[PDB]
């Protein structure tokens, strides 16, 4: 039917080629131009050129290869948002080893998880992380190197990537002789990203998909000469991770900075004549905040951008005002789709339009059926970036994806007649009660680690407020004193009338889910 909305056909067509391929054949080609800016370090104000991150991938791929990983082989990149991040990251893609990045800031044991799913045989660890990753190597026997990313020097023992390059490449080794891996870009993968978090496996395709948004004039960023993009968000995310990768295909100037600081990034923005901004949800709210923006020349800037999250209408709206832009770039995007697969096209809160590659529908909640026009259902997705399942987990992977390839985001969306999606209050006694609001009184009670709140069905009031609550461990808690304590803080209307049921976890909140389970326990 027209209830399937289709991404248009793309500017730049699906190349052939890996995604290592791909992006070798981009950076050789900036690299033979001296100068030419690749990363630069806002903290340390140091640039790496196309040629020095170029030659390094090269090196560290053919040491990687010679060392004897192949595409039967894992690494994990564990590191802060460095100059160094993408080197191991190139040099695994161009010989065909996936890259699993593993959160610099998980504690061991979301590091024990990450990496135990991801099975790496080396690990790249910047030196912050090196005991966390010992001490994870001490239980993962299949870790065989470790090896330093930010430092010239063997560090405490351990080859640095420049050290353990030295030793594994062969004499008269040659970076512009070097030719990438060839191999199946749909079996093969290209990285393993996290979303008890699972590994989400991403074939080479989907990167290559990605190389014709990312420079693709409404869907990413036109390629013109000199363009600079400041980066705040992690570069293991799938944002941080696909952008950049996306960047590099389009020889622009990566401006890093991996604490955000809010001079830094807005004279960062003025001084490195920044186009285009990258920023987590929770940094446009800070920025809604900000009123030192006019204290910068910020002329170069267009774009302020956060990639597959969406943001609401008044804090994107706050942002285009704080920076004088017309509007924010968003989209909808899931670990498990790459990148955003909506993206604002360039020209509501519309979470924007269905990417080339893609097509987009919202199916009825109860029946499955494909709904139409400003119809709400859950958002459905399908397309080439969509991943090849979870690590060693196909009960998920056929939980999520169906079998005729859609991916059921479990997000609830519709779009308009301009096929603009958008992604998506309990009246008791007509009166309305925004759950949020609840939970966010039942959340800060010390005894309530958790909840959420959802309509329990009652015909006479119409519906009544209930909630599920996750109790704060060691702390035993009644639903009468969680009522009680609900009405002390609330007008009549918004008590808790339909009481609390207890769980050990709230089903973004499944008010479907939590709905259902009150319905179990109470009638």
């Amino acid at each position: 039917a027209k209830n399937i909305k289709k991404g248009p056909a793309p500017f730049y067509p699906l190349e052939d080629g890996t995604a290592g391929e791909q992006l070798h054949k981009a950076m050789k080609r900036y690299a033979l131009v001296p100068g030419t800016i690749a990363f630069t370090d806002a903290h340390i104000e140091v640039n790496i050129t196309y040629a020095e991150y170029f030659e390094m991938s090269v090196r560290l791929a053919e040491a990687m290869k010679r060392y004897g990983l192949n595409t039967n082989h894992r690494i994990v990149v564990c590191s802060e948002n460095s100059l160094q991040f993408f080197m191991p990251v190139l040099g695994a893609l161009f010989i065909g080893v996936a890259v699993a990045p593993a959160n610099d800031i998980y504690n061991e044991r979301e590091l024990l998880n990450s990496m135990n799913i991801s099975q790496p045989t080396v690990v790249f660890v910047s030196k912050k992380g090196l005991q966390k990753i010992l001490n994870v190597q001490k239980k993962l026997p299949i870790i065989q190197k470790i090896i330093i990313m930010d430092s010239k020097t063997d560090y405490q023992g351990f080859q640095s990537m420049y050290t353990f390059v030295t030793s594994h490449l062969p004499p008269g080794f040659n970076e512009y002789d070097f030719v990438p891996e060839s191999f199946d870009r749909d079996k093969t993968i290209a990285l393993i990203m996290n979303s008890l978090p699972k590994g989400v496996a991403l074939p080479h395709r989907t990167a290559c998909v990605r190389f014709s948004h990312a420079r693709d004039p409404i869907f990413g960023n036109q390629i013109i000469p000199d363009t600079a993009i400041l980066s705040v968000v992690p570069f293991h995310h799938g944002f941080g991770m696909f952008t950049t990768l996306g960047y590099l295909i389009c020889g622009f100037r990566v401006v890093l900075m991996y604490r955000f600081e809010e001079e830094l990034f807005l004279r960062s923005l003025q001084d490195y004549k920044i186009q285009s901004a990258l920023l987590v949800p929770t940094l446009f709210s800070f920025f809604a905040k900000s009123t030192l923006i006019d204290k910068y020349d910020l002329s170069n800037l267009h774009e302020i951008a956060s990639g597959g999250a969406p943001l609401s209408k008044e804090v994107g709206e706050a942002v285009a005002k704080r920076f004088h832009l017309p509007g924010i770039r968003q989209g909808y995007g899931l670990t498990e789709t790459t990148s955003a697969i909506l993206i604002t096209p360039e020209g509501p809160g519309a979470v924007g339009k269905v990417v080339p590659f893609f097509e987009a529908k919202v199916v009825d909640l109860d029946t499955g059926k494909t709904l139409g026009v400003n119809q709400r259902g859950e958002l459905c997705v399908r397309g080439p970036m969509i991943m090849s399942g979870y690590v060693n987990n196909p009960e998920a992977t056929n939980a999520l994806i169906d079998k005729d390839g859609w991916l059921h985001s479990g997000d609830i969306a519709y779009w308009d007649e301009d096929e603009h999606f958008f992604i998506v209050l309990i009246k008791y006694k007509g009166y309305q009660v925004a759950p949020a609001e609840l939970e966010s009184i039942l959340l800060q009670h010390p005894n309530i680690f958790d909840a959420g709140v959802a309509g329990l069905p009652d015909d006479d009031a119409g519906e009544l407020p209930a909630a599920v609550v996750v109790l704060e461990h060691g702390k035993t808690m009644t639903e009468k004193e969680i009522v009680d304590y609900v009405a002390s803080q609330v007008t009549t209307a918004k008590k808790l009338r339909g009481g609390v049921v207890f769980v050990d976890e709230v089903p973004k909140l499944d008010a479907r889910k939590i709905r259902e389970i009150l319905i179990k326990a109470k009638k």
